[PDB]
């Protein structure tokens, strides 16, 4: 019932008690581990509300105070009457900070308490959503000095009046299938791109076309908007050694901003809650550029380096991978756009885990996600046992809107 | 019940039914995943079911389930257990069992090879000198002058747990490590405590960076005894780089034969506590972990110095650069000396083909993603993108406590 994790490189052992406050299910059983699977009423709501307010009031050192007992009654009264309830600004901010704190797949959580929360619960239309988002984008970008932020749209009511951002991230590139058989731009977004087109978008059909926002307010049909080009900070990619690298025509955007997840706080569900931090270099250079089903540039890079691509055992893919990732980091750093390398980010996460264990009794972490997609064992997280479990407030995946939406 | 796994790069979806035959526990629950934790005498009562389940599996594999030989064999094992408290495997069952423990090993990327395993039956062994001889023959057979052949050698099974056969070494061939008074380590830091044991038992340590350790062998629960593997049987590869001529002057070498000697083989409820097995290396095992782990040889800095990489900031990726060059070197060296090795692209690609065929023909393939994905360049190998299901099938290989912690010293 009380659990130990060991770091096999430093011998530091930590004791986890926080998991006993775990709530949702993992997908694993005593018979089978699903650790590597990507996704394994009025009566329902009040326990969820109480559990949250209890942790909130405990966190400001006022557990069991009149103010605590008063709030619980007020929410109880509101749920019995209205069938839902409203969070105080203080609770909303705490809730959002803790959903990030509890994100077991996130390596950057040392930052969790520095989150700017934009309360957009007063929003009513897609134009309003567009405004809130441009404002979030400009605030977070901060001319390259990135600041973590979330913007929180109104909560689910009856589930037929959902606010949704249809985009998977606020800033992404279009993907197009061509007569060729090959894919131009990002193959991850082919389907979303087509949805844009079929909703009215004027696609320039290039390699790096910033997608428009498809924004759904109050369960209404989603509407298109172009983000002002001037708010999208992009970085041309060059290499500090290879003068040919720039002519691959590679660029990426400065702002990673997840926009398709669901924030659960105290039983309430926020289906539009785009949030953003800054990039770890491997996300672009390893995954975005080198995944076979993404930009898949390894072949083209290895050729310009004139490596022996004859046998996999020359490690040409691995050589090219490192150079691409050097170029990503160098480019962001030369243009003064915040970025972190996987060495620095994973070392910070170890420090963060030690703080969480000492201060809070644990830190849920999903090793499969935390260990970077290159050079795994040379980062400390590789040697770090982790325990994965679900705490709330949380961010959750949710069905893509187009499969759900009644037109 | 069916479970599906998807490969997110290819969209190939596979269906697992084999997990229904899983017995032992994972360590996980509905509330906690322990997927990244390294480690999360029997009675007649529990033994006959374990025997029955195994013999049912054996007899199914040979298409003789429910046959007269099948039924007679169950009755013969039943009686043997009721009379003696244990039972003996037929040679055919031992071979089947050992191959299946490997087939079932969810942390092994090399399992495409599982049906090609040379099983050496050492159950007639009685003494440490006997074990030594068996182990030399395994090494010489598996080494095959560099054309490596997989093999296992199986010493007598556990009886009352007071007469165990144990190989005290964690692998048959490993380099010594010596903690210096100044706190630095000479040789391999992983093997310090074991080296200390060997010296206490009387080993004369040459005290270099790559001293092959002696075998420390325990027969029949007796105190273990030391033996030196004949050096002519220990194939070694000096490590050099195809472009960098200073690489040789680092004085690196490694041995060709990876041979695990501290695991326990369970077959039909019987426990073989001494069962050294060997295959051949995937390059990253040496190049990434043995050479570049912080708690191991730790050569990243020295290599990076010699490459004249920018070392003042981690974001130059100097470690990542040096890591790739070292791994190029290991693969080049082995290939040049005609010693079997596999690179991590070839090995993971082969594993995915193995895994798909297993799903098709067997109904599943338990796999532990944490261990299967290579410790460098993870996502440019196809296994990173493959969902996997981890569960425990028997026959199996299992960890066991280090024998110095449990052994009752006779003197
Ligand atoms: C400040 C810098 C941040 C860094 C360096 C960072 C790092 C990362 C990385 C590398 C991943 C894996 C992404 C992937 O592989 O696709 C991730 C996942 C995640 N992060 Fe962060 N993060 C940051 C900020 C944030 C913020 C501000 C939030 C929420 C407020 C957040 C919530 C999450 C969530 C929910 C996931 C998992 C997403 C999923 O399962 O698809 N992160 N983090
Ligand atoms: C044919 C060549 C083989 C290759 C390339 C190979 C590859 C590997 C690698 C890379 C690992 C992880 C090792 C580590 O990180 O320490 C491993 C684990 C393992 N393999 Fe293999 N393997 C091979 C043959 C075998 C054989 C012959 C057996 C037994 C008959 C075996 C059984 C196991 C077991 C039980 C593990 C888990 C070890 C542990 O948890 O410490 N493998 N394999
Ligand atoms: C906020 C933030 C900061 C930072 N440095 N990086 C990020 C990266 O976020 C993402 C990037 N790319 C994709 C996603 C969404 N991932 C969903 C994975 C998935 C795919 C398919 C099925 C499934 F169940 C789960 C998030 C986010
Ligand atoms: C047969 C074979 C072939 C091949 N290519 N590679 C191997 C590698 O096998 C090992 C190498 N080094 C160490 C081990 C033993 N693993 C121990 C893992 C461990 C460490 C500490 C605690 C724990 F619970 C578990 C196996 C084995
Ligand atoms: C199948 C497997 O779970 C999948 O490829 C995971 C592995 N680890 C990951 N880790 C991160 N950070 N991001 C990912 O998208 C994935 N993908
Ligand atoms: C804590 C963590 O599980 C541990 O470092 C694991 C990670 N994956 C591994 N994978 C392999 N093949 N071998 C290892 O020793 C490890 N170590
Ligand atoms: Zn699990």
């Amino acid at each position: 019932r009380f659990l130990k994790v060991k770091n096999w490189e430093t011998d530091v052992v930590l004791t986890d008690t926080l998991h006993l406050k775990s709530t949702l299910e993992t997908g694993c059983t005593e018979h089978i581990c699903m650790g590597s699977i990507m996704l394994p009423t009025k009566d329902q709501l009040f326990p969820l509300a109480k559990e949250f307010l209890d942790q909130y009031y405990s966190s400001i050192k006022r557990f069991g105070s009149k103010a605590h007992m008063d709030r619980l009654e007020e929410v109880n009264k509101e749920i019995e009457s209205t069938s839902t309830y409203q969070l105080k600004d203080t609770e909303l901010i705490y809730g959002a900070k803790h959903a990030w704190r509890n994100a077991s797949r996130c390596v950057g959580r040392i930052q969790w308490s520095k989150l700017q929360v934009f309360d957009a619960r007063d929003c009513t239309t897609a134009h309003g959503m567009f405004n809130y988002i441009c404002n979030h984008v400009k605030y977070a970008t901060n001319k390259g000095n990135l600041r973590s932020a979330i913007t929180i749209f109104p909560q689910r009511t009856d589930g037929k009046h959902d606010f949704r951002v249809w985009n998977s991230q606020l800033i992404r590139y279009a993907g197009y299938k061509q007569p060729d058989g090959s894919t131009l731009g990002d193959p991850a977004n082919v389907q979303f791109t087509e949805i844009c087109i079929q909703q009215g978008w004027k696609a320039p059909r290039g390699r790096f076309d910033v997608l428009p926002l498809l924004l759904q307010a109050n369960g209404n049909d989603p509407e298109l908007f172009q983000i002002p080009p001037e708010l999208v900070l992009e970085v041309p990619i060059r290499h500090p050694k290879f003068d040919w690298f720039k002519d691959l025509g590679l660029k990426w955007y400065g702002l990673p901003a997840v926009s398709n997840m669901l924030l659960e706080i105290g039983g309430l569900e926020f289906s539009a809650c785009p949030f953003s931090g800054w990039y770890m270099g491997t996300e672009i250079g390893v995954r975005d550029y080198c995944d076979n089903s993404r930009y898949n540039i390894l072949e083209e890079v290895a050729k310009k380096m004139d490596l022996d691509m004859r046998k996999t055992s020359s490690l040409w893919k691995d050589q090219a991978l490192v150079e691409i990732n050097i170029a990503v980091l160098y480019s962001f750093q030369s243009d003064k756009v915040t970025i972190v390398d996987h060495h620095s980010a994973t070392e910070s996460f170890i420090k963060h885990m030690e703080n969480e264990y000492r201060c809070r009794g644990g830190c849920p972490a999903d090793w499969v996600w935390i260990v970077p997609p290159m050079s795994g064992s040379i980062t400390p997280v590789f040697h770090q046992e982790m325990l994965n479990y679900r705490l709330t407030p949380s961010f959750e995946y949710q069905p893509d809107p187009w499969n759900t939406h009644v037109w």
